[PDB]
């Protein structure tokens, strides 16, 4: 039990070895987790002027928070929806780093914008650096996307205790895009055929779509079929339902997007993987 929160970036770093080790935790693991959680609260003082969020997570950071390091696969982006702005997200964000948060300050890399197809407005890209008291302590990258049909109407709000293990005790809460709308995405991209020169190698959203289906429990599937819907009919590409077919360098990506996930069940091969998304395909669409 801390008393006091780390004096600088060398008790912080020694707390988080001593906490990563009591949970049996990667190290870099967690020291990322904390950066993440630093950056969403950050995002979490951006709001409208009736106080509702402005930027909702989603991403590899939204499975981390809604299934514990444990229980998630290993990824870097921290990827986000912006609820209604535009240019002006970068702009408080990077007021709300320079402010800092509980001793934590950022400094913001300036916006480039992502081509992707089917969306009007681009995806923005950049990186947060992140300091402790002055001294630097990690970097994250950022990835801002527009709103798509319904998909900010909502949010989940997820929280951890990282930074409470480690004597900051400040509450954490993160605005969250609602898992209809992850499923309905993460499908999309895993089914998506991309052009030419490039190639689709989203094996790991195989991983999550069975980890996003595990968290539906017995949960009605209509909302997530109108969320299925809508973001196939706004991007205008393939149809739902989609097929989820594998690609031949797909086995050893999903081998790796399983790793250190040993203790769950899922698909052991990316065959079977792909049986499991077009099933939860199938009864998406059987929804009624």
């Amino acid at each position: 039990p801390y008393s006091s929160p780390p004096t600088n970036l060398r008790s912080l770093r020694d707390r988080l070895t001593q906490v990563a080790e009591r949970q049996g935790v990667v190290f870099g693991r967690l020291q990322r987790h904390v950066a993440m959680i630093v950056v969403a609260q950050f995002a979490a003082t951006l709001t409208d002027d009736t106080g509702a969020p402005l930027l909702l997570v989603k991403g590899g950071s939204s499975l981390e928070l809604r299934r514990g390091i444990p229980d998630s696969r290993t990824s870097k982006d921290f990827d986000t929806v912006a609820r209604r702005d535009i240019e002006l997200i970068h702009e408080q964000l990077a007021d709300a780093g320079e402010t800092g948060w509980e001793g934590f300050t950022a400094i913001f890399t300036a916006p480039e914008e992502i081509d992707v197809p089917g969306m009007p407005v681009k995806p923005r890209r950049f990186t947060a650096k992140l300091s402790y008291r002055g001294r630097a302590f990690a970097t994250v990258p950022i990835e801002v996307s527009s709103v798509e049909a319904g998909n900010a109407d909502q949010f989940d709000t997820l929280t951890s205790d990282a930074l409470g293990l480690v004597g900051v005790p400040a509450a954490v809460a993160v605005p969250c895009m609602t898992i209809p709308w992850q499923i309905a995405q993460k499908l999309h991209a895993v089914t998506a055929v991309l052009e030419e020169p490039k190639v689709n190698d989203r094996a790991h959203d195989l991983v999550d779509l069975q980890l996003l289906e595990g968290l539906l429990l017995d949960a009605d599937l209509m909302p997530t079929r109108s969320a299925c819907i809508a973001i196939f009919e706004a991007r205008a590409q393939h149809p739902w339902p989609p097929r989820v077919a594998t690609l031949p360098h797909w086995p050893l990506i999903y081998a790796g997007a399983l790793e250190g996930l040993d203790h769950l069940e899922l698909a052991r091969t990316v065959d079977a993987a792909a049986q499991a998304v077009q099933r939860f395909v199938a009864r998406i669409d059987r929804a009624t």
